């Protein structure tokens, strides 16, 4: 329950909340793409390599999303997936009309 609670409370306590690791070229372009927005002051990166429940971490962020692979992104709680699910919300719209709605993009 500790490693539950622990993911829960970053993607509860920030609107943008970014599961990351060491030297990973996706994760930072998905960084970067949000960065973009100017969302830093509502983004929190957690490097979850340099952590030792790696795989714990990883498997909760299967269970919640599909997927255990990072980068995996959260909108207000909401799972937006990986950079190129990021990629195609950014490109198609789907992206801008999520941070209008949360006040963070006019
Ligand atoms: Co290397
Ligand atoms: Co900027
Ligand atoms: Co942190």
């Amino acid at each position: 329950e500790a490693v539950k609670k622990w993911v829960n409370k970053i993607i509860e306590e920030n609107i943008i909340a970014v599961f990351a690791k060491t030297e990973c070229p996706y994760c930072i372009k998905a960084i970067s793409i949000l960065k973009g927005y100017n969302l830093n002051s509502h983004m929190h990166v957690e490097n979850i390599e340099k952590n030792p429940d790696m795989a714990n971490i990883q498997a909760y962020l299967k269970e919640l999303t599909g997927k255990s692979s990072v980068p995996r992104i959260f909108i207000n709680k909401d799972v937006v997936g990986g950079c190129d699910d990021l990629v195609k919300e950014n490109d198609e719209g789907k992206l801008k009309e999520r941070l209008q709605k949360l006040g963070l993009v006019n």
